[PDB]
């Protein structure tokens, strides 16, 4: 259901295209939400005229942190799009990353959408792990936390408590691939903490444009903290995961709006 939507295929592609548009028009790269597929830019990407791609977070993504993330995705990029002037958003977790890789392509004119989401939106290593998996297994099964977090505290470390996981989560999902959730509840980890520990190295002189939630810091998730340019904020309806689902039509007029 769901579920398996939330999951990648750890030896897929990273850059998938997303829709048919033959055009010829700068393509608009879409950058995944922290479970790491692009199945939520589905219906977005079906309803739009210009050639729209999806990175996906698979084995192959350096997750030490977001810059390498960043730069990583900027290569995968540059194989279908040689040329400077791009056009990339990111959803949600994926926000952060889409800011973090123009803000690259800057320090080395381009446009960047974030959907509801941003560059903010040592020695506890073991409940670091142990919440960041906790709360993944809750996607999956129905678990309470503490008894979760009561059966994942005393191991030993990641992959423990990754193994644990993922066998508390077949136990309620037989049909589950197995090495899918084992990589994805790892990266799950290392992508929180990649996340809490990114901090912008200098100032985005480029138009950002937030396109927010309405139903729920300040209706700008701190994006002029580190802006320096024009930022513009519309708010779609619907919450955090309905927004791209109709919040949708707005989002789609206002990019279609947007990117002449």
């Amino acid at each position: 259901v769901n579920l398996r939507s939330l999951l990648v295929n750890p030896e897929g592609p990273t850059l998938m295209r997303l829709n048919s548009v033959q055009s010829s028009e700068r393509p608009l790269f879409l950058v995944h939400p922290i479970e790491g597929s692009t199945t939520v830019f589905h219906s977005l990407a079906s309803r739009l005229s210009i050639p729209t791609y999806g990175l996906q977070c698979t084995r192959a993504a350096p997750l030490d942190s977001i810059h390498s993330l960043a730069a990583y995705y900027i290569d995968c990029i540059r194989q279908v799009q040689p040329e400077g002037p791009y056009r990339v958003a990111g959803y949600s977790y994926g926000a952060c990353v889409a800011f973090e890789m123009c803000s690259q392509l800057q320090a080395q004119h381009n446009s960047l959408f974030l959907f509801d989401g941003s560059p903010t939106y040592p020695g506890c290593e073991a409940e670091a792990e142990t919440e960041a998996i906790c709360f993944f297994v809750q996607q999956f099964t129905d678990m309470e936390h503490n008894r979760v977090l009561e059966a994942l505290l005393p191991l030993k470390g990641l992959e423990e408590r990754v193994a644990a996981a993922v066998d508390l989560i077949i136990k309620s999902h037989q049909g589950l691939d197995r090495q899918e959730l084992s990589f994805a509840a790892r990266s799950f980890y290392y992508k929180l903490r990649a996340a809490e520990q990114y901090t912008p190295k200098a100032k985005y002189y480029g138009n950002v444009m937030l396109l927010r939630a309405k139903t729920g810091l300040g209706a700008d998730y701190n994006l002029s903290q580190v802006c320096d340019g024009k930022v513009s904020v519309h708010v779609i309806e619907g919450d955090h995961r309905t927004l791209l689902e109709s919040g949708l039509e707005s989002i789609i007029s206002i990019i279609h709006s947007s990117l002449a």
